[PDB]
């Protein structure tokens, strides 16, 4: 008996929190969609309004840039007013989706708010759903901004803006304290009475708090006047509410009906269904009025009549006695002092947990999330990796140095007077010295047409290809990973490759390998990703334009992953002479970030790319996750003197602006990472955005911050890498993150800039030495990031550490591992065999968890080409030691040759059920799951045909002792069916089968002949029969060693009177069989002659005359059966022969069977004769025992390789392994992904070297410098 | 997820019921088919006979898979069987193939493991919410649950 | 669909949405498992 009141507040209470901690919210997409939409709605209203209100519309480009100049007071009632709206629509339609919180209903709950609150509560009351609510909402929105203008438009009229306003706007509202309400009205009317002021211009109370607190309202100058006639003990205290309010002498209801006229004319308009509780009126309750005159009588109370607070406790009090309801919940949104208001409603009157829900479902949805960054390679000015410019970085190491001689001489570019055309007064830059390398056969490019792509490409390939592996992304594994929802995004300033150095001459492959477009183009058509593909170029932030595109596609639900990446390489010499002569480049240095001599930025070259993901999608495939972006924005610097110099002003709202999306306060950032370019003026005025945004003072003088700021510029170290710029940024948090250190700052060589703030006073650092920066424990470092451009695009983004990695106690218990590499070329494979070795040297002591994950790692996340190697080991030394001797072999000049695409032969041999034993196949029943789910399968199956139940022989051993010969049978069958289908899905698809005996009816499963169920049907049935009709013990079988003329001759009656033949195996292995008597007999006459003769635990005698009186009633139950053609070809020992036809399974045959020899020798003769078996195919035993394999062996030659599935005396994985690395050396396609699946403790994506790449220059030299003669003739 | 673990099952069950034939071309065929004329139990009967000369497994048996009204029902067999059953069924009786592409409804291929299985997907918690409104099945003891 | 089996999964196609399925469910390539779970989407799509 307990009742929720919804209480929402007015201006008073600051909403950029509110606001900011919305757009954090991923968690719905009801509330990303109607914030997104709110500014539509707001819009559509907008327009119609006076001239005045255009004239300082204030601008915003989201709801994030309008906080800033609400802390700063200069933002209009108009759309401060919108914005306390939408902040307090958003909490709620947060709390109610996002927060798995029901709505509120009549009976259990009531709706109340003050001033925007009324205007926000009619809104819920009428809706009856979240999704219902979002329309009325927006309607909402457009009515509180047409509200806060009207207020403005009188306001305005009343008195006009201060001189000294400075673009602030004042508050026309106080807070009283000290009097009671009636008292304070008093001393009001005699301030009127006694000083002259007019009937409009009075003061006024404009709400009654508190027995002694109150809050009045007048003008600045005249509100200033009258408060300054209230003295001590009396307390005076500022609110944010810009626009006189509560005035019935100003407003009418006329401008009620003015503000509501936004909301057409209909009949369908939703009642008010939950009360809302109108504290403020005579009728303290209403309910079921229309959403529109509930709407205009919201808006009545905020601009007619005052705020009676103090009746407000009471006032919900009353309505909670009303339904018979002992106590209140509050659930205040957006209030101030809210949480005094519990025990307020409570005085007047006489425990939560959240719903889990489906794995993925708790958490946020697959639309919008906070991306994570799986993996980013690159390269980089003396770094061919990220792990040696994280020891450029923490080193300190300056990498700038004059071009070399690869891109153009400087002699003859360069002076330090330019006077000739096309010469610079700079040649400095960090260049990629190894940017010409690349492979041409891992990408399918011949050596023509390797030289004229652009080193942006090729590097642009290579690094996406690297990150792709370090994130273990395989295209289709996943839902995340499929082709159709991968995304590919790149910066690039600009193609210097077809300008200079493929121009030379011009060929074929010049267009594409020059168009800026082909670089994301490539990467898609190399991996076959359907998904979109762009270039971005706005200029020195192209790569974070592009990064944005990303994430919003990754944000809109467009790709499930997104490659970000930029590039630039420049073989150009005009660009530097141009730069140049824009006075944009350093003719010193690199450059120096925050030097009080800092003359431009140095040019530098970068590669990079990193994966994207939604966290729903980069969790569910346990990706590794080495940050999350939580926003990031952009804007533009039109208020700027000059094309040139982007300036402060739109930077410092650009940052509040990605605070606000994201979420967060100036506290909350610990770092940031500038777009330093080693100007004066830029860093100076980008550090003054900085500090104003994140490190502010109050008004008293202190600092803000509690923690410091640390902040830095990549490009005082590897230089200004234009479009790769921001990647080259991102990559530096990246490690920074990893390694929790900070690396020292070298910009400044002689004296910090004297232009830039007290930075200590602030809590703003500088390091020059590298300080411990370690993750606060249960809390996440987080990050601004800046990358802007000469093109006026501004871009900042906010990183935040990962989740924290689940701790997987559950470790493997399987002893045996296997270990997959593979590679395109002989010499890479050799290069990844050494890299693999060297890793293992480094880890080989770290962890026993090491060898699951990197088995995990190494198959089911990696990509399988044509050269393989394989090492299988319980222990990292074991696996070195295999990959060890195969690398010394591989050294010694054996030759790599690809496996053919069909790939190796198989014949299946299934045993009869005389080898089998107690515990078989037990193992792999306990721990995997499909194997377990056949088997369940089979125990429903018979139970539902009447048959006995299997279950119970693979779940416990003791059963078999006491097993009838039904029981054992059906177990043997459904054992070979659900074996066989284990090896079927591990990707060994059959050439032919041979069955032995009642091994066969697995083989008319793998031929396609009959179904699983109804051969149990048959075989069980028969068993029935066989313990129906005949009895064990009168009956025997024999194995005799000899050929069948030795036998006859040896015996003492011809065959078919005193024997019979059951199987004919091989040329000296037969088997007989016969009475007890008859067996005796032979015995005795084998034995004499010194031939070996062994008895066989078969109770009855198979395949002889004993098994007559079943055959007529199996042959109805062999009609039982519904035959189809077999897929693939049957080798028969029924009836000696490969069958390929249904017209020979009809049911006689399994009469036939039943009775006839088992001729093994007459099969597999006839299926070598058709060329169906020979040496090159390999056996594969599903089964007991490798009883029939052998015979095949016998059959076809002495090399055959042929494995057993299963066998009592080794370990079941030993056996698993090592025969997985047979068929996949020789290729096949194995599922990976789930011979790990049910062992979480292996799952885990491990840092691996990256792909041993076969390496060759590819480069056309500019020559004869021809660039500087531009224009001239040839002479 | 209910909905597709249950599609799935089934499906493995047509594959463990049976495989595809030749004239498919990766069309799926009907499991299910529509008989009119005759009322249900008599139509159980005949199904019953027709099984009982060639004897055809408790699995693959054609199976009655929906009563529909006094004269309408709907039997389930492979579409070798199936269709080899309704060639049985002669005029004035209707046969109208359906478009259900797994076997359902059948107590002998089915138990409550793969039942359970199917929901497996659930976690399990006690904040799970109960039935309000009612159902009405139909098919059951209690028709109203 | 991905904890399937092998026969499950090579049938099984590419989607990034449900609008690809549809030409191919009038067509009657559609397994069952995917047929199974559209019905429901479509059922509840129409509900809510």
């Amino acid at each position: 008996a307990q009742m929720r009141v919804v209480a929402f507040g007015d201006q008073t209470y600051d909403c950029s929190e509110a606001v900011s901690q919305l757009l954090r919210v991923r968690d719905d997409a009801i509330v990303v969609d109607f914030l997104e939409r709110a500014p539509a709605v707001l819009k559509a209203e907008l327009a119609r309004l006076s001239s005045e209100q255009q004239e300082e519309t204030p601008r915003f480009a989201t709801l994030a840039e309008l906080v800033p100049r609400y802390r700063a007071g200069t933002l209009n009632p108009a759309v401060s007013q919108a914005l306390t709206c939408i902040a307090q629509l958003g909490l709620f339609i947060r709390q109610h989706s996002s927060g798995q919180e029901a709505y509120p209903t009549a009976h259990d709950s009531c709706i109340t708010g003050v001033a925007t609150g009324a205007l926000t509560a009619v809104a819920v009351g009428s809706a009856s759903s979240v999704t219902a609510l979002v329309p009325l909402a927006l309607h909402t929105v457009a009515v509180a901004v047409r509200l806060g203008a009207r207020a403005w438009e009188i306001g305005s009229c009343l008195a006009d803006a201060r001189r000294g306003a400075n673009g602030r706007y004042a508050s026309w509202t106080s807070a009283v304290g000290g009097i009671s309400p009636q008292d304070l009205q008093d001393r009001i009317s005699a301030y009127t009475a006694e000083q002259a002021l007019a009937s409009v211009s009075v003061p006024y109370l404009s709400a009654a708090v508190g027995p002694g607190q109150s809050s009045v309202s007048a003008a600045p100058v005249i509100l200033d006047a009258f408060l300054s006639t209230l003295l001590r003990p009396l307390t005076t205290t500022r609110l944010p509410i810009t626009a006189p309010y509560h005035a019935p002498h100003l407003f009418t209801a006329k401008d009620v009906q003015h503000v509501t006229d936004c909301l057409p004319p209909s009949e369908a308009w939703p009642t008010v269904r939950i009360p809302i509780i109108s504290f403020s009126r005579d009728e303290a309750v209403s309910r079921g009025a229309s959403f529109p005159a509930a709407m205009s009588e919201a808006v009545r109370d905020c601009l007619i009549r005052p705020i009676a607070l103090d009746r407000m406790a009471v006032s919900i009090a009353n309505h909670a006695r009303d339904l018979g309801k002992d106590s209140v919940l509050p659930s205040p949104i957006a209030l101030s002092f809210s949480d005094k208001l519990g025990p307020q409603v409570n005085s007047h009157l006489p425990t939560s947990k959240s719903i889990p829900s489906a794995i993925g479902a708790e958490q946020q949805p697959m639309a919008k999330s906070p991306i994570a960054i799986l993996a980013a390679s690159g390269r980089f000015p003396q770094s061919s990796s990220m792990d040696q410019f994280w020891d450029v970085l923490i080193n300190g190491v300056d990498t700038h140095e004059l071009v070399p001689p690869t891109r153009w001489n400087a002699a003859t570019h360069v002076s330090e007077d330019p006077k000739a055309k096309n010469v610079s007064g700079t040649g400095f830059g960090c260049w990629l010295h190894e940017a010409g390398e690349f492979d041409a056969a891992y990408f399918n490019m011949s050596p023509r047409e390797a030289p004229q792509v652009d080193p942006a490409q090729r590097l642009a390939l290579l690094t996406a290809t690297e990150a792709l592996e370090q994130a273990g992304v395989v295209p289709n594994r996943t839902s995340s990973t499929q082709k159709n929802r991968v995304g590919v995004w790149y910066g690039a300033t600009s193609n210097d490759w077809m300008e200079t150095n493929s121009a030379q001459n011009v060929d074929t492959y010049f267009i594409p390998g020059g168009n800026r477009a082909f670089i994301p183009g490539r990467v898609n058509y190399f991996h076959k990703f359907s998904g979109p593909s762009y270039t971005i170029d706005t200029a020195c932030s192209s790569s974070l334009a592009a990064l944005h595109m990303a994430c919003n596609a990754l944000w809109r639900g467009e790709v499930d992953t997104a490659i970000v990446g930029g590039t630039n390489v420049l073989t150009n010499p005009d660009m530097t002479a141009g730069l140049d002569a824009g006075h944009f480049l350093s003719r010193s240095g690199n450059c120096k970030t925050f030097d009080d001599e800092a003359d431009g930025y140095c040019r530098g070259e970068a590669v990079v790319t990193l994966i994207l993901k939604r966290l729903p999608d980069a969790q569910a495939d346990k990706d590794p996750i080495q940050a999350s972006i939580l926003g990031i924005a952009t804007n533009h610097s039109a208020e700027a003197a000059s094309i040139t110099r982007p300036h402060a002003g739109a930077q410092q709202d650009l940052f509040q602006q990605v605070l606000t999306e994201t979420g967060l306060t100036a506290n909350d950032i610990s770092v940031c990472e500038m777009h330093g370019t080693g100007t004066q003026a830029g860093d100076s005025g980008e550090t003054t955005s900085v500090v104003e945004t994140l490190a502010p003072l109050n008004r008293s003088g202190s600092a803000v911050r509690t923690t410091p700021l640390y902040i830095g510029a990549v490009k005082s170290n590897v230089g200004h890498a234009e479009s790769a710029a921001g990647v080259s940024s991102l990559a530096k948090i990246l490690l920074m993150l990893k390694h929790s250190k900070i690396p020292p700052h070298v910009g400044i060589k002689t004296k910090l800039n004297h232009r830039l703030p007290d930075l200590a006073a602030r809590n703003t650092h500088i390091a020059r030495s590298e300080v411990p920066w370690p993750r606060p424990k249960n809390g996440k470092r987080r990050v601004l990031l800046n990358n802007f451009s000469a093109a006026g695009g501004n871009t900042c983004l906010v990183l935040e550490d990962a989740p924290e990695p689940e701790d997987s106690q559950e470790v493997d218990p399987r002893e045996h591992h296997i270990v997959a590499l593979s590679a395109k070329t002989p010499d890479s494979m050799v290069n990844n065999l050494t890299n693999m070795i060297t890793w293992i040297d480094k880890h080989s002591g770290d962890s026993l968890a090491t060898l699951p994950q990197l088995s995990y790692t190494t198959t089911a996340r990696r990509v399988h080409h044509r050269h393989r190697a394989v090492a299988t080991g319980t222990d990292l030394l074991q696996i070195r030691s295999s990959l060890q001797e195969q690398l010394d072999r591989r050294v010694s000049g054996e030759r790599s040759i690809p496996h053919p695409p069909n790939g190796p032969s198989f014949v299946l041999a299934f045993t009869g059920q005389g080898s089998a034993f107690a515990g078989m196949g037990v193992d792999l029943y306990k721990r995997f799951a499909s194997f377990r789910s056949d088997i369940a399968r089979y125990d429903q199956i018979c139970e539902g045909m009447s048959l006995p139940s299997i279950k119970a022989m693979f779940e416990d051993e003791k059963v078999f002792s006491t097993a009838s010969p039904t029981l054992q049978q059906l177990t043997h069958v459904c054992f070979q069916m659900a074996l066989y289908r284990l090896w079927k899905s591990l990707g060994v698809q059959a050439k032919a089968v041979v069955g032995h005996a009642l091994g066969e009816y697995a083989a008319l499963y793998a031929a396609g002949v009959l179904s699983q169920s109804d051969t149990l049907y048959l075989v069980g049935r028969r068993a029935q029969l066989m313990e129906k009709h005949l009895s064990q013990g009168t009956h025997a079988m024999l194995a005799v060693r000899a050929k069948e003329e030795a036998i006859v001759a040896a015996i003492d009656g011809p065959p078919g009177e005193a024997y019979e033949f059951s199987c004919r195996n091989g040329e000296q292995r037969n088997v007989l069989g016969g009475t007890v008597a008859q067996i005796q007999a032979a015995k005795a006459a084998l034995e004499a002659k010194k031939i070996r003769c062994q008895y066989l635990d078969t109770p009855m005698a198979f395949h002889t005359g004993q098994v007559d009186p079943i055959l007529p009633e199996l042959l109805q139950v062999a009609a039982a059966c519904s035959i189809q053609d077999p897929q693939i070809p049957v080798i028969s020992p029924a009836y000696g022969k490969v069958i390929r036809s249904a017209k020979d399974f009809q049911p006689e045959y399994f009469t036939h069977h039943c009775r006839s020899s088992v001729n093994m020798v007459d099969a597999l003769q006839s299926a070598v004769e058709e060329g169906l078996l020979d040496k090159n195919v390999i056996g594969l035993e599903i089964g007991p025992g490798p009883v029939v394999t052998q015979f095949v062996k016998e059959a076809v030659g002495t090399t055959m390789q042929t494995f057993a599935s299963i066998n009592k005396d080794k370990d079941t994985w030993q056996l698993m392994t090592q025969a997985l690395a047979k068929f996949y050396l020789a290729g096949a396609s194995v599922e990976w992904s789930r011979y790990h699946e049910d062992f979480p403790g292996a799952q885990k994506v491990l840092e691996l070297p990256a792909y041993g790449w076969a390496l060759k220059n590819y480069w056309l030299q500019y020559v004869n410098d021809w660039s500087l003669r531009k224009g001239d003739p040839a002479v």
